[PDB]
């Protein structure tokens, strides 16, 4: 991790976010995304699964749909409009390849995003745990899909589907231990985030008995915090950029 | 600076792709173990059928599952099982090794896992293999699936709860954390443990294979001395 | 940064295993004519044609021109065995043991004592993203270097008639890790210069700078990011397995 983060440029004006799971977004970007959005800039977001293995509580058949609902009450939160889920995947066990490749370009090439955000790919999360495999093949696949979704001649069948070819402008990775830059966030933005992520209940319910607001207002929190002695004092969300 | 390894723990499984990984790279510190009364177990994807030269793997892999199994036996380990269907040399990684070893995982309740470097390098700057890389990482992944009901849930259909393990220790890691001390008796035992490996160790050399193993260990257990306050040790690289 | 470490001159035969036409010029041309000018036998393998990297060629007309690009290319300097693989699909080489086992046959074949392949890191000597063919093939490539020297690991190499070899280091070209460095001279830049323009087409397309122009400024850009770590000279910069 860089010691001194530099200012995310800003000379983008729309947004796909790329995650494996419902809660990736809010916990990684939710503030950056807010502040974005406050800004006129749109951003929408594709989830690979709908999260359903990450309730202990829940069956997946029961998880899924209740996931899905609460990332799109986030989203609104945050005035994100599209929201779109992958089919056939399964939540925890995600396989990178060339499938999800191909899945991931066909998002990016119906969406032409001028910034692409994945969620940490790396072996271990911000703090040093262990990070999951379905992180690790969604980041990669997603890093990896730009380049796909550039050229003409990979995954061809999506000529025939009508979407040509589009090349992103630069991958922000949210979460990341090796991030080198952030982004600003104000006070509204937070608190906007704040609620978007308080909107995931029953899963932030699965991990805390506090208020769905207090636990999200405590993570964010720290987020936010622990970002501004490597970018001046200033509250912001760090991405490492390629 | 390496810190000693917390003594939380009373049952451990080694996951590891073949025969002599585990005596290579943790033996000093499983002897350790079992003679202060930890429960040790050990869990192989393959027989290391394709590690001898001058023995085809299907002749291989029985002498080196017994030659396994009698190296366990001299750290006082007895649960040593094998996986089926899976090639030494080829070992893939993916969800279907992974739901192995969540297998293993829900049914030992391992407090510490045991896995070998799946890193690109070995301890010694080499290039490590395709199936430690493999094993390795299926292995640290595991810990999650198998504390996961949903994932997997075909091990419930097998009565077999969700289990979660505290940590996991990698041996013969290139970033290793930290160390266990091994007295002169694990030593002893660790060596024997080695040796028996007899028809591996007498393929890679004339020398016969205790004098062999006694040099091995003799080198692992110094090297982390420098690091660890001059104390013989093994490294582990704590995940968790 | 350290000091690059000459390359020891131990060699008499090479293998250089990459993805796609253009790999080998970019990441090591230089170095491949200094060495086809001290005698030494180098072969290519190429996993794919890169008939995807021409953006106005579709795959069945580019596959051809890239590979008649690429014959030329090597006889600039020198090179005379260019094989091909058949069934790899540009884009999408995945990475397991069936690209091992293509590989340890080619290892086998040729006995290199030095295998030359193209960074397999996740980022470029630049910080850019790889493309996953890159990751593939350099891993398959390491991978492989074992493979090829165990008996029962692809039993049936045997039965080709295929001995096992043990190839004696592998030099990562492009590799943002670099340890070691091959001098270049002049005589030898040229040339690769000239087998980097053959890659006409392609260049033709990625750039629309005169491809002779556009391959001057590659490989002095290539052998001047070397001489500052190695004493001065231009050199070409590896890293070493
Ligand atoms: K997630
Ligand atoms: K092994
Ligand atoms: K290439």
């Amino acid at each position: 991790m860089a010691d001194t983060l530099l200012e995310l440029p800003d000379d983008f004006s729309r947004v796909l976010a790329i995650v494996a799971h419902p809660d990736d977004i809010e916990f990684g970007a939710g503030p950056a995304v807010a502040q974005w959005t406050a800004q006129g800039r749109e951003v929408a977001y594709l989830l690979v699964t709908r999260g359903e293995a990450g309730i202990s509580d829940l069956e997946p058949a029961q998880c899924g749909p209740v996931r899905e609902a609460e990332q799109r009450k986030a989203a609104a939160e945050l005035g994100v409009h599209e929201v779109d889920f992958l089919d056939h995947y399964n939540d925890g066990t995600i396989e990178y390849g060339p499938g999800l490749r191909r899945d991931l370009a066909r998002a990016v090439r119906r969406h032409r995003p001028e910034l692409i955000v994945t969620f940490n790919h790396h072996d271990t999360w911000a703090s040093g745990a262990w990070n999951t495999p379905d992180h690790r093949a969604v980041g990669l696949a997603a890093l990896d899909a730009v380049a796909d979704a550039a050229n003409r001649w990979i995954f061809p069948e999506l000529l025939d589907e009508g979407l040509e070819p589009w090349r992103a402008g630069k991958v922000a990775i949210a979460g990341s231990p090796h991030a080198t830059h952030a982004v600003a966030v104000d006070d509204d933005s937070r608190d906007r985030a704040v609620r978007s992520l308080a909107a995931h209940d029953r899963y932030l319910g699965s991990l805390s008995d506090d208020p769905p607001q207090e636990r999200a207002r405590f993570i964010l929190g720290h987020l936010l915090a622990a970002t501004a002695p490597r970018f001046g004092g200033r509250d912001g969300v760090a991405f490492q950029i390629v």
